[PDB]
């Protein structure tokens, strides 16, 4: 009855795996704060499978095709002559992940005569023009909270790796070296350091909770201030402005969206507020940081480390300078598409498709516009 | 009137640093449990300096030479014709680190005609034959707790690195790729897994404490059970034996010393007790794990990852199989010699020498063998 158009990233270069490292995933009832994890009526995958690549199909093909539907899955999403744009003109449902996002521009939404549901397998909607969606009666939905914890682990990983000098030290072991002084001449303990978070939110609070037993001093800024009880339980020190926070911090982690007042918020002028040898971890948006200002800060020693999984442009060009600068701890944009996060937003994708196709309401927390 | 012989590791291959990444170190009041940090009357370094290499000299030379002493610093420590063994003959004090250890065998101790104090700039005395020092009246001392937290951070770092597939994902980024599916085909969240610790002394307990806000389940075993209040604060599950613990664990961190009964305690037979796709982190001793048994379990998928900073043999030979095996997260032996830890055991080394040379008692908690 319906045509479903689903954009996913490519399979591994060796091919889609047949077996995985483990047999299942740890059970979890809820997210911090009580939101229950996705609750489809069933799933047709084993949790832990690769669901976000083209062959994983978010485990939706059996359920969709048993019910008469057409299911189109592709990674060709860019430009007007992509499989996505061409297939889009009679698609009823569009599904993509933020890690390989199918943009629903105003022009593309106007091309899509049949579009009814725009589904983010993942979190957020800024690949969708919401006004155009509202004007066309298109519902936009997301699997809220599905990877906030995944990102938060990635951050703490990266903070430890930068402070302790993990990546270069590992390079000496893999290369057949030893070179103890070479490893540790840039290696510190995190204990006693001051970590500052720009924005709490789901990711920022999870990061702070996870840093707390490392005996760091915890500072943060946000637009609104955490409840007094949360601040006292975690020893949080509040700042009205990030510029007031920066001079206190050995580590600064960024958790804000990209807006006109956050674009290039880390630049040559604001980096002068940071302690010599400060560390920055950025899992939010690549353009929070002036690309070349970061390179210059690493080169001068204003920063002793930079790490994150977001770039600009994204995907990063092959010669993007953050790839090979000193004291980098980068990964590709992956933190929110760990296999654990995939199981949850695949499950949430199916749950929304079920509510949608059966005419039942979609969870309020999932709905962006309707 | 004293000769202090000090073995340290080589300087970095691009020279002793003139500039450091940062100007200072965080102040730390005490260790968990209440032990005070080292209390030398003075230090002649700025904390954060590279102290454990030949040119750092643990910041000791000005202090020793101003007091009429002879201070010999070398990295040449192995073999009968090395600088260490040739200078040992009349050394009053021997100082080395476990990261480049000057071995005080019975033979060398028999040849060290004036040896009164064997000082570990670090923790332990594995490289010192204690019966020979006891027989000879030689004081053996260490800088207790100086890097227990440093090891604990390295463990949690490495658990997160293994589970989330950090090292291959960073490789994709550094080589100019992107390859999201290649990164995440072996990437998981830690959240909700079961982590088991073999022993819960200073390191293991500090690991368990740092793991708790990751919402993992925390199991442990030890020769001596933790106090009930400690178990209840962290919700620890106690196991009578290592073998009772392994089947429950997604991640196993080894924090036990090397002994006859722990040697090769991870082996082809006990690995069959682990869950398929378990992860092992080992910052304790390389020979806790049968070298090739771990490689076989990686190739089998019995383990989804192995990481640590200790090796057998140590230093690891160029073609040590853990260097290039799949899903490895290794570093050289470095966790307990971060610059922060260096500052503390350099400070503690000076504190001990000051007590020693002034004929004042050395801290009980520093003494492995009292001597005189
Ligand atoms: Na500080
Ligand atoms: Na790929
Ligand atoms: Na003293």
């Amino acid at each position: 009855s319906a045509k479903i158009l689903c954009v996913l990233y490519d399979d591994p270069v060796d091919g889609y795996p047949k077996t995985y490292a483990r047999d299942d995933l740890p059970k979890i009832d809820h997210y911090p704060g009580g939101q229950t994890l996705p609750t489809p009526k069933a799933i047709d995958f084993t949790p832990g499978a690769l669901l976000g690549s083209v062959s994983g199909e978010l485990g939706l093909r059996k359920y969709l095709e048993a019910n008469g539907h057409t299911f189109v899955v592709t990674s060709d999403k860019d430009g007007p002559d992509s499989v996505f744009e061409r297939e889009l003109v009679d698609a009823d449902v569009v599904i993509s992940q933020p890690f390989w996002p199918a943009y629903l521009t105003p022009e593309r939404i106007a091309k899509a005569k049949n579009l009814k549901l725009a589904l983010t397998a993942g979190i957020g909607s800024d690949h969708v023009d919401l006004q155009s969606a509202i004007d066309r009666g298109i519902t936009v939905a997301e699997v809220t909270y599905c990877n906030s914890i995944s990102v938060a682990e990635h951050v703490v990983m990266m903070i430890l790796g930068l402070v302790r000098n993990y990546i270069p030290s590992h390079d000496w072991a893999r290369k057949g070296g030893w070179n103890i002084a070479d490893c540790v001449e840039h290696s510190y303990d995190l204990e006693g350091m001051t970590v500052g978070s720009v924005a709490a939110g789901r990711i920022g609070l999870a990061v702070l909770r996870r840093l707390a037993p490392f005996d760091v001093k915890l500072h943060y800024t946000d637009r609104h201030r955490l409840p007094e009880a949360v601040e006292k339980e975690l020893g949080l020190v509040w700042h009205d402005t990030r510029e007031d926070m920066y001079p206190h911090c050995d580590v600064v982690t960024l958790n804000v969206p990209l807006h006109p007042e956050t674009e290039h918020m880390i630049n040559d002028e604001t980096l002068k507020l940071f302690k010599r040898g400060a560390y920055i971890v950025n899992t939010a948006r690549g353009k929070l940081a002036d690309r070349d200002a970061i390179v210059r800060a690493i080169e001068s020693g204003q920063l002793a480390g930079y790490a994150g999984d977001v770039w600009f442009p994204q995907p990063a060009p092959k010669d993007h300078p953050w790839r090979t600068m000193k004291w980098e701890g980068m990964t590709p944009h992956i933190s929110g598409t760990s296999l654990s996060a995939q199981a949850r937003y695949a499950a949430g994708t199916r749950e929304i498709l079920e509510c949608f196709f059966e005419g039942r309401p979609i969870r309020d927390e999932y709905l962006i516009v309707q």
